[PDB]
Formats: C-alpha cells, structure tokens, sequence
C-alpha cells in the first residue's frame, strides 16, 4: 500500500521551466516514479537536449516550447500536450527568474514588471491553462516552486520584487487549492532555500553573499536540485492525498532562525 | 511620555486612496493626531469634497491627483507634496481594488493584470517614490493596507488575483522593512477582515456572502473603517518605534479559526 | 474620537510580573493612560518600591503578592483585586522566566518543568482566574507578553523549553480569543525581540551573544521596555477594538530575515 | 536514485503511541519502507496485539512499554531499544491526548496539566532520550505528530490546553531542528486535520461537531490515518534531506480558509 502510493505510472506531467536546474530535477524525479513527462520551456534547444539525455536513461520524456510571459504561448503549449497525451494529471510550475542585488530605491519599472510577469503572472497563465483541463477530469495536482523568499527576506542581496512575486505565488496556489478542492484537484507549493544551480552559483562564488547564506542556515549548506525534486515528486503523488494549500518549507532550517 | 508618543504634530502624511472608505478614515485619524495630511487619489472631485469637510473640522488636509497605475503620475504627485510641504514623514498606502466572485478558471488576463497592477505594482510605485525621500531624510514610516486575504482565502467569493496581490504587498513591505531598517525607516502592514465600505456593499447585501463572512468571524461582525484607521495611526506613530516588517492582524479573529 | 479611544480612565488593570522590566513599563503606560493598576508579583519588596515610586508621580497603583506557579495564590490575588476595586477590566500577563544557554540534550526535567510551569501553566492560571470575572462582566481585555521565541529559534543561546512555552502562550491566547470573542473579551499577545532589562543585560555584556543578536536585527539594536509597553497599552485600549487573537510582532525586524 | 531515497531498509524506528490509530499507521508505513520498528506505548497488551498482526505480514516489529509522563519509563524504554538494536535512526512521536469540549473558564488544573504533560513534556522526554543517541551517531531523524490545532483554533469544541500544547510541540521541534542541524539530525512535525480514529469516532457521530468540521474543510472530509503516515514516512526518509524545522500542513486545506 504505502510504497505504491508514491508511484506515478502513466500519469502525464507538464513541468514549466523543465529544461534545467530545479525543473530538470523535477522532470527526472517524476519520470523515475513512472510518469510521462513533458518539459515546457522557453529554450527549445535545451529542452530537446534534455529529452535526449532522459530517453537515454529509458524515460518517457517529451518537450514543448512555452513562454510564460505570453498567454497565447502557454495556452498553445498546454493544448498540444492535451492533444497528444489525452490528459494532464500533473503540473509542476518552475518557470521563474530572480533579479537580485537591486536596491528597492533603485529598481526600475522594467525590472519590477519583468520579475512579477514571469514569476507571478506566468504562474496564473500556467495554472489556469492546466487547471481548466484538470477541472474537466475532476482530477489533478499542481506543485509550484515558491521560495523561502515568499516568507522571509534574503540578506544581504536586495530583491524586493522577487520576494513579493513568490509570496504572490504562494497565496495564489492556496487560492486555487481552496477553489478546486471539491473538484478532485490538489495544489501545493515548495518554499526552498538557496539551491546550487547554474544561476545561483554566481551568488555562491561571491563570498559576501555565500558566507551570509551559510551563516544563516542551520545545516550550514545550500541545497541541491534533487532535494527539491524529491519533495515535489512526493507532493505530486497519492502519498500526499491529504495535502492541499500547503507551503512546504524545504530550506535546511533557514526560516527557523 | 507614553501618551505623547501617539502624537503626529506637524508631520507630513500622504494617504493613497485617501478620498473614501478606509483611506478617508486613515486621513481623519492622522489629522486628529496632528498630522498635515495629503489625500492622493484618482478621483479629484471626491478628494476635494473630503478636503472641504475635514478643513471645516479644523484639520490641515489637502489633496493631489494620483493614478497608482502610472509611474509618472505617482512621481509627480509625490514630488508636488514634497515641494509644497517640505518633507514626507508618513505614507499610508490604501489604493487598491478587488475583483471578486470570479472563478480561478474564468478570470481574464485583463482582470488578473488590473488587480496586480493597482494593488501590487501601485504599491511599488508609491513606496519607491516616497521611500526615496524618506531615505534622504533618514526618517519615515510606511503603513500599507494589506488584507487577511494575503494569508487566508476568502469564502465563498472567488478572488485569487486579489489574494495573491495582497500577499505580494505584505512581503514587499517586509522587504522594504529589512532594506530600510538601518536608515530610520519603518514599514508595516495591516491585514484587516471585511470592513463596511462602498466596496463591500455587494457582499454585505448578498446573504450567501454576508452570512458566510459572519459565521466565519469569532466576533460575529464585520469591522468599521475607524477600527482599521486606529491601528494605522498607531503604526505611523513613535509608539510603534520597535515595530517594523510586521503584518498586523486586524480581523475580529477571522484568521484564528 | 480617535485620540479618546486610547484612554483607559478608571479601568482596573492587573499586571502579572509588574514589579520590574517589561512588566513595570506596562504598568506605567497603563497608568499614564488613566488606568488603576495592580502590580501582581512574587517579590513583595520590589512591587512595594515600584508602587511607592509610581504613586509619587500621581498614579493610582497598588500591588498584590502572586505566585503564578500556585493556583491558590493566583485565585486569591485575583479575588482580592476584584473585591478591592469592584471590576477587572484588563490583564497584562508578563510573569515569565527564561532558562537559557542550556542545550536540548542537557536540560533537566526540573529546568524544563519550571520554565513551562511559570510561562505557560502560569498563563493558564492567570487568564482563567481573570477570565471568569471578565465573562461575568461580558467585557475584558487580555494582553500576554509572548516572544519572538514562539515563532523563531534564538541563536546562539539554547533555550528550547522557553521557545516551546512561548509558542504555547501564543496559541493559548488565540484559543481564549476564539472562545471569548462572543462575550465582549479580546485577547492578544506581543512577540518582542531582545529587550534591555536587568535580566538580559548579562547576555548584552557577552559579545558572543550580543553581537549575534545585533547582527540578526535589521534595526541593529535591542528594544527598550517602553517600546513593548506602548504596544501593550494600545492593545488594551478601545483603539484595538477590531483586534483579537493577534500575535503582534514587536521585534525590530528580527523575524523578517 | 529518487525512488531509493524513499527507502528505510534496516533503519531502527521508535514510534511513541504506536499501538493504534495514527501511530499504528506510521509503524506500518515505516515497516513497509523496510524499517525495524518498535512500538512504544503505555499499554503492553495493546502493543503486543499490533506486533503479532505485523509479524504475520513478515514485518520486523516489536514493542516496549513507555509512559511518556514518566522520565524513568521513557529512559528505560529507549535504553532497552538501544541495547536490543544497537542504534536508533528514527523517532516518530505520536503519544498524545485531547481533552475537548471543556471551556477555558471551566478546565481544571488536572485537565490542563495532564494535557501539557503528555503532549508537550512527554515530547521533551521522548526527544531528549532518543536525541542523545542520535547525537552520538551524528545521525537521526525525528518526526512529531503536531496538529493544525497548534496553528488554528478548532470549533466549536473548546480545547485550549490541547491547542497550546501542540503549538508548544511545533516550536520545541523547531528548536531541536536548529540545535541539532550541525550534527546530522533533522526534526520536523506534521500538522493534521481531523483524522478518523477509534477516539475521534465519537465526535464524528455528533452532528454539531462533524458538520462544522466538514463545512470548515475545503476537501469536505476528514483524513484517514494512512494519509498522515505517508507524510511521516516521507519526512523520515532521505528524500526529505533538505527539510528540517518544517511544520508540514496535512489538513485537507483546513488552514487555508
Ligand atoms: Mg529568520
Ligand atoms: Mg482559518
């Protein structure tokens, strides 16, 4: 019973931002659990390459181009997955950016709007498009990649738009959880600490940043993408049947202090 | 000494959305505490009427036209206040809208983006413009009107964009609190329950909505604008000297259950 | 109207732990707002000196001996105040201790139990005894001194029993808020950061502790007792009429990071 | 890789309150993941029955008498497991009681103190005794059974001591997470909604209670023990390697409204 609940055999999953980093780890975890996974990403090349690596390991993985700033792109990408796969059982929404080391008094409208558009408006576009399909199935699960930045404020790097966008993502996901609970849908978010990715490594290589991050973390380390993916895979599975609207802290204790 | 900490004599306060409802109650409380208050609102006629009423009560109140969806408008209005008054000591940010009874699957891009733009992007525009002056002064206080909707999901009315945008406001304010703490600035938010205003008439006059609201509230009532204004005035005052980044629940116990 | 809401003229307030530090600041603030205040404290000589000092300033104050580890003591002290003054309008519950720099693997039963008994069990004894009178009145307000330690875990000093006891206090107060809301009673807590007091001054003179506390605080300072007393006085007043079950953060931004 | 992270083969787990209901479900989940499990419970005959049933399925399960109000009992039971098994890898702390429908103004000292003693003091006793072994090992994981009652206040049933005790449990576990993170130990809690058990059956058959619980739940149902056990098993596993100090909501959306 209990180990079987963790399986995702034959379930169709779309992972936005799935071509690299946390997204790619989530793709890999879902695929290992038996899911049919579609990488939805802005980079057509990256996605196609990732698909090859994963098929190489025997995974049922495909790709579609998606731009989360563009409603038409998102809806076209979701429709074509629905077309080819017949169903969408799982959405993992990882698409996001972080514009950091930009003081609140300095940030431009363009920086503000871009940050909110990708992280928060993109979450709306993604979840709405997939949600409509899940509603007709009366079955589905969404996992969003939130951030501890939605709950606490990072130091010393300034990024108020990021922090606000992720708090928005958390409460948006909770709203969906409430609205869609009677219709067989669950929606949760993970809120990770710093994860070593191609992008955060620039922060990691700057001692003023990295030393503060480590000093502020009880476990004394950043996380790795597979550690976020394991939680995401769990939340996507029937093992998590009683969980909806949860902001799950995956942060090495950062928010405890 | 304790009672004198509550006074705001000669302090310059800008209240966005100050022409009616919670905004106007905040303007009144600030003025009664001794502040020189500027109503910053979209509706010039409504603002001018409010100014006339308050001036007849012996208060020092004026108004300025401000559209929080427009950066130029916000920057010009804030500069005008600074030029005419000499300082900006306090910002109370009330400007906001709520598009409700719109299901998450049905909400248009237009509805989502308008709510995020006024509630959240408007908060950035207003706090940055005022914040720059406060940073120069190495002194200032911001109070945002957040919402219990930033932490819990209202029922039965669907309003996922509102809920997300207000969670965004809370965490934005907290980011400003952290960034600006060393510079003599405090920033807090109030998170109220339902308040009787023109904007909640549609719910209060609809039994399916109102009865649910009351049943969900330990005090068994909605709040009045003056009850929010009292907390806002407190948070704007030196009595709240140790409070920054606080999301202050003003909700008749609604979030307790 | 707004400034009048802050007054407590002729209201009867009991302050447990009121003889020094945060308790005494709360006593002072309440007295300055017009309340008749009873210091309820274990140390008779200390309470008596405090009463005599405040009386010299024109305040209406008195004291009663109360041991919050002892139910008979608490009940007798509260009954005595009720008979002597005719009513109990306000309870501010400050009595507490902090056993710190004791690792979780080392803490004895005696150390654990004493901390829980004073901080949490003593909160139940105090609140029940006053609460019964407030229920008869259909009117009352409780303010507990909680702690940021109920929400986050202090560093580097170990004090898991204190942290647990204060989280217990916060949720106990919220429980009372919910149960007693229909009967004209409000109950809230403050959650302060480090406050300079006779007790914490030892930690403040220990760089390993003090430097960590300052480094973790956005305002870069500890608080002063009067800054907590201001928030407590506000929460005890009709100005806070819409607030019940609130855990009000008074922490110089400590919990924001 | 991802599926192997969920395995607990040959790891030693003690489950307090493990003979029935949630505890028994946790025992079963751990055993199905390959753990060596010891039921630690108040009554010997009840635990023995469970052992016999699980051994019939080929599981490696045993039991020990443990009374969590009694330090000697707890220390002796933990020592017995250590001497028989050579290590303790996992503690799931489920021992607890709920005295409910007792108004705050009515609750006796005996009722308050017993609830705090079993739920909170017993958590300290259990966690210290096991924690000492885990510190020697520089390896261990604790999962406490908290409650949504630590975060929100149940209705209509009055149970302030239970609510307080569980908030205490949450913050005690977070304190252990912070203190023991550098030493290879993780500590998290689950915060469930109503779970159908032999004890909650009586409430579920009282319409005044059950109808309110259902109406308060987005999923419109209570949970089953296996749904809590699945989350506990995940948290105990290396798949949860990045999670410590998390209060994980498993509440069918109850705390979202
Ligand atoms: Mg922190
Ligand atoms: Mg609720």
């Amino acid at each position: 019973m209990y180990m079987e609940k963790l399986r995702l055999d034959n379930r169709v999953a779309i992972v936005t931002g799935g071509a690299q980093n946390i997204g790619l780890a989530c793709v890999t975890a879902l695929a290992e659990a038996g899911a049919r996974v579609i990488i939805a990403d802005l980079d057509e090349a990256m996605a196609t390459k990732a698909v090859e690596d994963l098929r190489m390991e025997g995974h049922d993985v495909s790709s579609v181009v998606m731009d989360v700033t563009n409603t038409e792109s998102v809806q076209n990408a979701v429709r074509s997955v629905h077309e080819q796969e017949g169903r969408v059982d799982i959405l993992v929404a990882c698409a996001g950016i972080c514009i950091s080391e930009v003081k609140a008094e300095d940030m431009t409208d363009g920086q503000w709007l871009k940050q909110v558009d990708i992280n928060l408006n993109g979450m709306f576009r993604s979840c709405q498009a997939v949600g409509r399909i899940m509603l007709e199935q009366k079955q589905g699960v969404i996992v969003a990649i939130g951030s501890m930045s939605g709950l606490i404020v990072n130091r010393p790097q300034q990024q108020a738009a990021y922090n606000a966008s992720k708090a928005g993502v958390h409460q948006y996901i909770r709203s969906l959880a409430a609205e869609w609970a009677p219709h067989g849908i669950r929606a949760n978010a993970v809120a990770p600490t710093y994860i070593e990715t191609t992008l955060t490594r620039f922060g990691m290589e700057k001692p003023e940043l990295y030393d503060a991050w480590i000093a502020g973390t009880p476990m004394g380390r950043v996380g790795q993408p597979d550690e976020v993916a394991s939680v995401v895979q769990f939340l996507a599975s029937d093992a998590a049947s009683l969980m909806t609207g949860a902001i799950v802290n995956v942060d090495a204790g950062f928010t405890v202090w």
